């Protein structure tokens, strides 16, 4: 059975979402939610401790999860920042990683749209790993992760010259593949392999993608979502446990792929 | 009447092009193609003229620019590099503008169209390198016949970051255009909320730009390049783009690009030519 801890989860918007989790739930599925603010549920979904404070909330909700009582971590109505540092807290480097779906059943990870502002030559290193990590735990042995630029390598690019160093760095792990400068058509589509009779590493068939900034990722990320119509899903890595970022303005539809995502990587 | 020069032009792939374009033209329409390669022209379409070597080739395809002899250039098969370096000699004098940046027109499924700005020249502009590239794509809009175009300073927030470089470039950049009156410039903007009115509404957005922008400006090459390929790839948008800043529309071209592909730059590259 899989245990969600929600910091302050008493609102209707996450009652919404645990109502519809517990009834499309094809496994055993328990919400466990810490709040300041009054129970909310009445029909027993979730398990209510109310707090005295917000940093309480925080507190409290961290706990079960490192106590390794609750498998996931949910953000409910509370500061992305105070849920954030009480995170480390407990705790170095966290990244975000999205599973996308496109239409004909192409799927890919994309990691980092949020966290990690302009990664440098260290931080994207720990980036490429934790992805490697959530990659290797839902089964893909050995997964392709390409570094993505615009630049054949140009020096005057940065993405193309932090793309270079990332790559000299891996190529003695085995335990997967990663290249880079590599351009968006010539990692995810094969017909873009040959149509440029292009030869490396991946050729269009990458698991993983990784994004020199938050700017590319988040820009790749929507327009996906807009004009790909693609499902997506995300979670922040990097602590012991998956943890599933949710704010007012998202939809309980893409909160709930997270959650799904989330799911699939404590399986 | 349009005459277009072509540098490395003599190729199947191009001769696909020249054939494609003759035959959907509707105005008067020439090629004059040069290349060190042979002439692979029999139903005597373009003008062929053969050279000694590539910096040949580049010199007398840029030359034919130079003057109002050519109204379109279009870079065949050769390095990029080479004509580059040759059409910014001062002896042609073909940059009439500050700076050169490269302006791409998106067409989306329905009907939502606009300009996406600089994925291919300035890596990552400084806030005078992004004023002058919000420029030259302001005047191919008008020049396309839009008036007042509305320009979105992309950013990853939507709420001002100052953690984020390109927030603050965007904020920066829109302070200088507060002023003038022929166009909205506005950022730090989202592309849903730059692009799409579902969105804006969805999250009760209210600025000056709500999912209506005219033209698109990235930070950086990699955010436009990424947007780009993103588009044809997966959003099924038909994209042209032409190198601005010069007297003359240029059109890159790859042999790895389809027919459909160099089209859809020719013809965004006709249309500032003739255009109002």
């Amino acid at each position: 059975m899989i245990t969600v801890s929600i910091a302050g989860g008493s609102q209707p918007e996450i009652l919404q979402l645990v109502k519809k989790a517990l009834k499309e739930a094809e496994q055993p599925l328990q919400f466990i939610v810490f709040d300041t603010n009054e129970n909310l549920d009445t029909e027993n979904l979730w398990k209510y401790v109310h707090c005295s404070d917000e940093a309480a909330v925080a507190q409290e909700a961290v706990s079960l999860v490192a106590t390794g009582q609750a498998q996931i971590l949910l953000k409910g109505i509370i500061q992305t920042h105070t849920l954030l540092k009480e995170m480390l807290k407990s705790e170095p480097i966290l990244s975000h990683v999205a599973m996308v779906e496109l239409p004909a059943g192409k799927t890919f990870l994309l990691t980092d749209c949020a966290m990690n502002i302009a990664p440098t030559q260290a931080t994207l290193i720990e980036i490429v790993e934790n992805a490697k990590e959530v990659a290797q735990k839902l089964g893909l042995h050995h997964p392709k992760i390409a570094l993505l630029s615009a630049a054949n390598f140009n020096p005057k690019m940065p993405s193309s010259v932090l793309a270079k160093e990332v790559t000299a760095h891996f190529n003695d792990q085995q335990e997967a593949t990663v290249f880079g400068p590599l351009s968006l058509d010539l990692a995810t589509s094969e017909e873009a392999v040959a149509h440029k009779r292009y030869s490396g590493p991946i050729m269009g068939d990458a698991d993983i993608l990784v994004v020199p900034t938050i700017d590319v990722g988040n820009c790749l990320y929507k327009s996906l979502t807009l004009f790909g119509h693609a499902k997506v899903g995300g979670t922040i890595v990097g602590t012991k446990v998956p943890v599933v970022l949710t704010s007012r303005s998202d939809s309980t539809e893409s909160k709930f792929h997270s959650l799904r995502f989330a799911m699939r990587q404590v399986h």
